[PDB]
């Protein structure tokens, strides 16, 4: 997957970066586990899109709403990543 | 390259708002979540703890959206097939419940620590 | 308020379902309750107790979601050959990532404290 390697890249980079920076163990944990929250959610979204692909041919509100919601969940996870990193790095 | 990102954002918006309008059980949690966040922001506390209360709340949020996705799928199957197990929606609901339990407990312990 | 108590009932039946139907759910259950109790035995910074437990419960929630996905795949591929075993595989992968997070979190935190 193309974009899963885009966020894969974003996640591994974010992790490595969060490790190079000397930071409180708790805070390294928070950064890492935040970006990993994003990771897990994305894999779940992959699973959903897999099931939506398995069943049905046509567009439905029922069928599109699902994938749309998955994408939304991913977006929320990333918002959490952004905000978490923001507040923690601001705390300094 | 950058177009894909904005398309994803768009789908995210249409799906988040689909989640909002097509469900009235997602708004109780919406209110509870935004309120919990705001409240967690006007109280004085260390940044790490802000991060924690808020992220517990948002864990609940994300899980809820996923549950919405599952129920959409089951709606799709229930259209095609005739009988529904209903074991999927139940477990989604269970996941949400666990997330909220985490919220409650997290807030409990943190607020006990500080106060 | 009953519109909430019905949801609680559904959570309970769906959890007795997740528990009993999956003969494997119980394992991660043991690991998680043990991890929680142990993390409560240890005298730690409230924040850190919260984090340990949060990692563990993250694993829990992800696991339940995976059970949900598995149920869906069951209803579908009852008699049908599937190009969607990858769905369940992704689920299992998500669980694995959650547990990796648990392991790493506990590692770093206990290293810090000790």
């Amino acid at each position: 997957e193309a974009a899963f390697r885009q966020e894969g890249v974003a996640v591994l980079l974010a992790v490595v970066i969060a490790c190079w920076l000397d930071v409180d163990a708790i805070t390294r944990v928070l950064l890492i586990s935040s970006v990993m929250l994003v990771m897990i959610v994305e894999i779940l979204n992959s699973a959903i899109e897999a099931v939506v692909d398995r069943i049905g041919s046509e567009y439905h509100e029922l069928s599109g709403r699902a994938k749309d919601m998955g994408s939304a969940a991913v977006l929320i996870a990333i918002i959490v990543a952004v905000i978490t990193w923001c507040i923690l790095l601001w705390s300094h």
